[PDB]
């Protein structure tokens, strides 16, 4: 149960840069880049649920850690990937080349996407129940 919650993001580095990158219709970047999106994640053990909203745009996503499972990616791109915890507070995945991390500290959520060289990061606090 330890990712449950809801969080709305404080301050982002890199976003328009990186979305660029990934083949974001250009709309949504500049409509994007000052949207405090809100995420719910429901945890269950392994079971993960989790629901990216910034206005309008609901995506809406489920795995189970440590088996292959299909993601939707920000330009709406549906990908085959693991998850992966590394300890009780971290989520690890890998997909288009993407290395993503989320980090638990607290009620702070800390999530890093790298493309090669680029390092788009999100923090994020919790927001009530
Ligand atoms: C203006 C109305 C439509 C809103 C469009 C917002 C588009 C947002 C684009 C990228 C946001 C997704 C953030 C990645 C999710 C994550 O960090 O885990
Ligand atoms: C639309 C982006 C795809 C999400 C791929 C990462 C899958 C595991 C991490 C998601 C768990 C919830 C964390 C989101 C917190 C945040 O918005 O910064």
């Amino acid at each position: 149960s330890s990712f449950s919650g809801k969080y709305q993001l404080q301050s982002q580095e890199n976003f328009e840069a990186f979305m660029k990158a990934i083949g974001l219709p250009e709309e949504l970047i500049q409509k994007g880049k000052d949207i405090k999106g809100v995420s719910e994640i429901v945890q269950n053990g392994k079971h993960f649920k989790f629901t990216i909203t910034a206005g309008s745009k609901v995506i809406q996503n489920e795995f189970t850690v440590g088996e292959e499972c299909e993601l939707e990616t920000m330009t709406g791109e549906k990908v085959k990937t693991v998850v992966q915890l590394e300890g009780d507070n971290k989520l690890v995945t890998t997909f288009k080349n993407i290395k993503s991390v989320t980090e638990l500290n607290g009620d702070i959520i800390t999530n890093t996407m790298t493309l090669g060289d680029i390092v788009f990061k999100r923090i994020s606090k919790r927001i009530g129940t």
